[PDB]
């Protein structure tokens, strides 16, 4: 999508993974405060995105969305002003259908232009567009309608498509938006997170500046996985140029949660100027190696132990894009230490944990 937005994957927060339909303006305002106070905003997490359940069940007499009078009494415009004053951006959610997936508010089908104009007037900076209640109309028709409305009335609004990988969006969504969900919903558990990563991985070649594969919102900090599993989750999402939308309650994070989300070296891989999605390059009995190119001839590498026991994983130069005769300085992103390497890197990796490195050629 050539709208000057999403030149790098979007970074922010989304209310769904932790709050689901139980969201309100107080939570959004406090979340904005938290992103700033915790230092996350400075690291790049700028989008404060509201998901489902923010509007009234019905539109007003003019056919416009109405912020939920119970949970968002102050309105979206006021909320956007609040967030903007904090140096952040505000995201909203709608659906390419008659109602959102929760069936608690309207969708924008046949109201695309009016809704985008409304969002723009409110100061909305991002739109996640779901796929429920399609009224028997095609994915391409419904999304094309909103794409057109956005390109004309919402030029400064990031466009996130959410149609769960139906019809292989990686092969066409880039001409319609800035990112597209490639899979069904992620859940806060190991099986879900790993399968989302695997499914998203097959579309690596289609990702690039302006159009990203979206393996869904981060579950880091929600309690369903271990610290090791979350470290791998964050590392892989970063390497895969996935959107980095925090999904936990950033107002009450543990130090462990903050440490994972706050690793600027890992974030830098996700935000790399080359904008290439890293992918799985080695997979031997659950011991995997994921890698991809970075700017200035560098490489990003993740050793991921998907087994239940401690194991040694070895990343071979030939599999990560380097000639065997290339000496480099390896940077362990989680240990925050540098060392010399050539030919390969071997390391003992903990169960479900990982090792992440950036290789800088000598
Ligand atoms: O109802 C809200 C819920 O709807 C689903 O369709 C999306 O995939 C989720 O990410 C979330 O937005
Ligand atoms: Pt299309």
């Amino acid at each position: 999508f050539e709208n000057g937005l999403g030149r790098t994957p979007q970074m922010g927060w989304n209310s769904w993974n932790h709050f689901y339909c139980g969201i309100n303006e107080q939570i959004i305002r406090e979340t904005a405060d938290a992103l700033v106070n915790t230092g996350l905003a400075k690291l790049g997490y700028q989008y404060v995105n509201i998901d489902d359940c923010w509007a009234e069940y019905s539109r007003d007499s003019q056919g416009n969305f109405v912020p939920n009078r119970q949970t968002f009494p102050s309105g979206i415009k006021a909320l956007a002003d609040y967030v903007h004053a904090k140096g952040l951006k505000l995201g909203i959610y709608s659906d390419a259908g008659s109602q959102t997936c929760s069936n608690k508010m309207p969708g924008s089908l046949d109201h695309e232009e009016q809704d985008v104009k409304t969002f723009a007037s409110w100061g909305v900076d991002y739109l996640k567009y779901d796929n429920c209640n399609d009224a028997g109309r095609s994915v391409m028709e419904r999304y094309t309608r909103m794409s057109n409305a956005m390109k004309t009335y919402g030029k400064n609004i990031f466009f996130s498509l959410c149609e769960w990988g139906k019809e292989n969006p990686a092969t066409w969504a880039g001409r319609m938006g800035n990112s597209w969900r490639t899979t069904g919903d992620i859940a806060d558990n190991w099986g879900s997170m790993t399968s989302r990563a695997d499914e998203n991985d097959q579309w690596a070649a289609y990702a690039g500046p302006g159009g990203w594969n979206d393996p869904d919102m981060l579950e880091v900090g929600n309690g369903g996985m271990s610290e090791a599993e979350y470290r791998s989750h964050f590392s892989i999402w970063a390497l895969a140029k996935a959107p980095l939308l925090i999904g936990c309650d950033v107002r009450s994070m543990s130090q462990q949660t903050k440490n994972i989300l706050s690793n600027s070296e890992v974030i830098a891989v996700n935000q790399d100027s080359l904008g290439v999605q890293g992918k799985k390059v080695q997979s031997d009995n659950g011991l995997e190696v994921w890698a991809g190119p970075l700017s200035n001839n560098r490489k990003a590498v993740v050793l991921w132990n998907r087994q239940s026991y401690q194991a040694t994983i070895t990343a071979h130069w030939s599999n990560i894009g380097l000639a065997g005769s290339v000496a480099v300085t390896a940077r362990d992103l989680w240990a925050h230490s540098s060392f010399a390497a050539q030919g390969q890197i071997s390391a003992s990796v903990a169960p479900h944990d990982c090792k992440m490195y950036v290789l800088t050629p000598n």
